[PDB]
């Protein structure tokens, strides 16, 4: 549970780090800074308008945006609910 | 697990061939192409605007579109839930 | 499970024919019809655009509309979580 | 399990309280007096147009909001989470 926690942090930093260098210029708002960064990839993570409210925006100037987008949140949902179901057992 | 993994792949492109046909001619930005039609019904397994967004603007032209992307959700969504839980028991 | 499924088939439709009488004349986009409503709650149930989309537009012209909403969403989500975890174990 | 959902209402409760305080007067819609507080909080707490429709435009005004409504998802969704599954345990 510790170690999956810790996992979820170090994934998160290195994907808001990248999504920083690919979509910050193009999507300032959004991706202008870690900070911003952070505060989206939580919001994608959440699920909350990822698709029609960010990802289909930044699909339109980087087609291939759907690569990084779809594997963070098949990742990070797959990782919060094995850190869900794993924290309640123990 | 392989096998639900394996069934969920299938259904997926089924799903993603059948919408192309059914929704592209009229609908190109969301079902166009098989990609952007694998894209779409990924926004709609995870319930992104899947009602607001996608299908309610696609019941407009086709009234019974509901049909298919209804028991596309509960499928998918049932699959997703036991894919999850089957690795996090089969690890257990 | 059999039980579980059969409950929450009745109380759609229960809820679906209140819906209709309740908000068909004022919101008859989304409670119109028996048709309309069923398909309304099915998108309320799957959480999608619940309040932004339908429940603060409703609660607009009916104050109250949270009394019915709300404890639907508690309702049929725990029920259908209930049914899942119900049908995974057996 | 009775335990977690007095300590969800209560945190509900006092989240809704302070809400009413930093929001009210300059989102009254949303967190205008503590009825439409709570309401806006179990809109957050259902994860629905949390950061596009509320947070982003409270951010807007109070660049710190996310200070409080991550927490708060954080915390709710946890706690939903264990008091559903706890009935569900507490029951076979
Ligand atoms: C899982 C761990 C999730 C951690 C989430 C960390 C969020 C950090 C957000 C932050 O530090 N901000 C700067 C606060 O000064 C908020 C930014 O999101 C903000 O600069 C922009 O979004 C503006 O557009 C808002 O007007
Ligand atoms: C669960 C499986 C989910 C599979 C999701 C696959 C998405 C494929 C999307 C795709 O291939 N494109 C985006 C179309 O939206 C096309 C662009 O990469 C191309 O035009 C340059
Ligand atoms: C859990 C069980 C969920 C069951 C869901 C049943 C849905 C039945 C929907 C239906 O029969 N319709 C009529 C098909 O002719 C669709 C309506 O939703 C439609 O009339 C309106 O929404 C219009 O506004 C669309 O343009
Ligand atoms: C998990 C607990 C969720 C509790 C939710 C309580 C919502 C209370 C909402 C409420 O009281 N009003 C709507 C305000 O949005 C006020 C109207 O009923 C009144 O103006 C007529
Ligand atoms: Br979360
Ligand atoms: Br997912
Ligand atoms: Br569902
Ligand atoms: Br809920
Ligand atoms: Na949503
Ligand atoms: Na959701």
């Amino acid at each position: 549970v510790g170690s999956v926690a810790a996992l979820l942090t170090v994934v998160f930093y290195i994907a808001a780090v990248m999504a920083t260098n690919l979509y910050g210029a193009t999507f300032p708002e959004w991706f202008g800074d870690l900070s911003k960064s952070l505060y989206t990839l939580f919001q994608v993570m959440t699920l909350e308008s990822w698709s029609m409210g960010i990802v289909r925006p930044v699909m339109n100037v980087h087609p291939n945006a759907w690569v990084f987008f779809i594997p963070f949140i098949m990742l990070t949902t797959f990782t919060v609910l094995n850190l869900f179901i794993g924290i309640i057992v123990d």
